[PDB]
């Protein structure tokens, strides 16, 4: 990742994981180590992610707002 991570990770249930960097990203990692996709939050992600029965991924950001997000990438919705 870019910068570095006192966010702890989190599992999907296809095995993705998630974690947030202190460069502004949750970022989605296959279990292959390769990017699945990394999300463009508004600052440090140190807050470890939450994931929902549907998938829907949630971290807390610096800024404002708890973010939601779709297994997809695309945010879902921001608090």
């Amino acid at each position: 990742t870019g910068g570095s991570v006192h966010s702890s990770p989190a599992i999907g249930q296809d095995g993705t994981i998630y974690v947030g960097s202190n460069d502004h990203y949750l970022y989605a990692i296959n279990p292959n180590g390769k990017l699945k996709w990394k999300f463009e939050t508004g600052g440090s992600v140190h807050s470890s992610p939450a994931i929902g029965q549907d998938g829907t991924i949630y971290v807390g950001s610096n800024d404002h707002y708890l973010y939601a997000i779709n297994p997809n990438g695309k945010l879902k919705w921001k608090f």
